[PDB]
């Protein structure tokens, strides 16, 4: 039984703590392959020529899209997504006319939201888990990080449940069940675990798509956040204590309640680091703010907050990528890895899914640390014209 | 049925709208009273030996307490007070020796707190609420602010329900009853308030076990006065904790703060917050009014501002000089209360609170402008170096 982070690390991030790389892992996984793949992926844009394609960036994703015909030549490629973005892309066609059976969920349908889960579970005996969706861009082009597990397989099926969640969904005329009967009901949710020298568990959102047995990702979150004694590392791309999308919009404390009683009821130093990247939005920088403020030395509070800027450089050719679309969290016990960023949306319409497990911590931990000493990270005040973000 | 609001201003300067005097109001009270007086009262030091300061802007004060003789040489006075402050005066025992029945409420044994209430109900039909307590710098050297109601008698049987559960509790060895019986209920909560003047009105208490049947708790006061604002809220209470005090294990408590934030963004209601700055203030209070203030973004029509109140000394008067008022009003409503924001006044102290709708609303309105848009107000990075208040 293994478990191995993953990262996925564009031009430059320069002596520093590494991760293994992603599109190795991914190879990886097609390579041990030799059943069956099932694929929840939030869009599909593998192969190029779906977006502009003179960057030459892009082999690491589609020498990536070989290896999924390889399983197809070996005859059952599995995907399920949303309503999708790049819809010009032609890759689940070609898949679907190659030999892999294809269904979408239009989760606007059932719950107004999107399908924002990204995994794998391969053989019924290996999966991945991580912020990496079906992008080249996500292979080179965007910074990723990931957990990958093999061997263990009476755990690996423990998200290929949640993928069958998403499996009988997308049917003509679906509609939720009010009661998931003991086919799709989880027995591996925070109140137990997964024993082998790390314990671990998933967990799926929103509700409405969590089977019995099942912890949402909110509360695993919360009890992550919770259980953390001396620190708390989150890394999300965006962070709005919002509803997003809503035609009333509502204010969303919890997580930043959560946030703040760990900072303040039992002294949690915590460091929160966002993504900016063109396309953020610059009402979320006051909320930040709102936490940075709260850090006082003399009174055991420690909040601090930094921007993760990444530069565009001569790369300009990609337009919705340079970002930090890793989502994470770790506490001195846990490590939590996430599909879903933080509001309101991800816990209430979206699908999503989330990983927490029990070194690694350490590992993660340094992870976080080089990319929060880094330069590309900066406080709240570091206006900096030569910098690429907007702001306000 | 007439309702005035009286306001208590020291040595200051405020053309300017102003308010009904708190010290003659108070002496029109005594002077109307011909049967009895009840009063709830947090301590009793109004002469100025109480606490042995020879300062001539303490004759009001004592002037006020002859007048309790005179009520008492009429033939009749009720006072209750908590674990009290200046232990020094011998107020209580004076009014006692004359025929002033007093009980004090063990607060502290029974809900670890103390019985911070400060009213009185005379001849039952009249009333007086506000945030002076029994003190004569209350009358010449701190900023008070309270209402009083003549010829509307149904709801000063309603505050003599509060001052007869004190009354009952003030009694040696008393234990805090499960259930209060029919005859402490109260049937002029918020849901049905009260119907001279064309106004609508009601009352709340606190902490819950001290709230019989019918009797909203201060806390769903508030929270419902807020969730009702719909284009401003004022708010001017002395100090504001998002956390419990007074606590032996510290716990974070958003209640207040995220409806302040959760009107400001949902709804756009404007947000100003007022907080008193003494001598004596918590400086580790500013950073959290910092999370309010940093909130503030007009893009986005969120519209939070906070300033601090603070009135010079000029000192020999102890524990005094400061804004004590507590009150909050919107376009439809005016609540003025006795406690201020923070969790131990809604969960383990003695509290009470009115509100009323219809002027008085406007009123409140354009007296608090006058404290905001005004002299000893000032903002959070002001900080003005001659000052008397503690930022560190």
């Amino acid at each position: 039984c293994q478990l191995v982070l993953v990262e996925s690390i564009p031009q430059d991030l320069p002596g520093s703590p590494s991760a293994q790389p992603l599109g190795q892992a991914w190879l990886q996984l097609l390579d041990t392959a030799q059943e069956s793949v099932h694929v929840a992926s939030y869009y599909w844009s593998l192969t190029g020529p779906d977006i502009g394609v003179n960057d030459s960036s892009s082999q690491l994703g589609e020498a990536l899209l070989q290896k999924l015909q390889q399983l197809l030549g070996r005859n059952l490629a599995v995907a399920t997504s949303s309503p999708t973005l790049a819809r010009t892309s032609t890759d689940l066609q070609v898949l679907a006319a190659r030999g892999a059976h294809v269904r979408q969920v239009p989760m606007g349908r059932l719950t107004r939201g999107v399908l924002h889960s990204k995994f794998w579970v391969v053989d019924g005996r290996h999966i991945y888990m991580g912020s990496a969706n079906m992008d080249w861009r996500s292979l080179t082009q965007v910074k990723e990080l990931g957990a990958v597990i093999y061997n263990c397989s009476h755990l690996a099926q423990d998200l290929e449940k949640t993928f069958q969640t998403y499996w009988v969904l997308g049917v003509p005329k679906a509609v939720l069940p009010k009661t998931w009967p003991q086919n799709f009901s989880s027995h591996f949710n925070r109140f137990q675990p997964f024993h082998g020298p790390t314990t671990a568990y998933f967990s799926a959102s929103p509700p409405a798509l969590c089977p019995q047995g099942r912890t949402r990702d909110l509360e695993a979150l919360l009890a992550v956040m919770g259980s953390a004694q001396e620190f708390i590392y989150a890394s999300v791309m965006e962070y709005f204590p919002t509803t997003r999308f809503s035609h009333p919009p509502r204010y969303w404390p919890v997580l930043d309640n959560a946030l703040r009683a760990a900072a303040f009821g039992k002294g949690v130093r915590v460091r929160l680091l966002v993504g900016c990247g063109l396309n953020t939005d610059p009402t979320m920088f006051p909320y930040l703010r709102s936490l940075q403020a709260l850090s006082n030395p003399a009174a055991n509070v420690s909040v601090d907050v930094k921007v993760f800027i990444v530069p565009v450089g001569n790369h300009s050719n990609i337009p919705f990528s340079r970002v930090n679309h890793s989502k994470f969290m770790v506490t001195e016990k846990a490590a939590y890895i996430g599909t879903s960023n933080w509001s309101e949306d991800y816990f209430s319409s979206t699908a999503g899914v989330g990983l927490v497990v029990t070194t690694v911590q350490e590992q993660l931990r340094q992870l976080f640390e080089r990319d929060w000493s880094s330069r590309y990270a900066v406080g709240l005040d570091g206006q900096a014209p030569g910098q690429d973000c907007v702001w306000q």
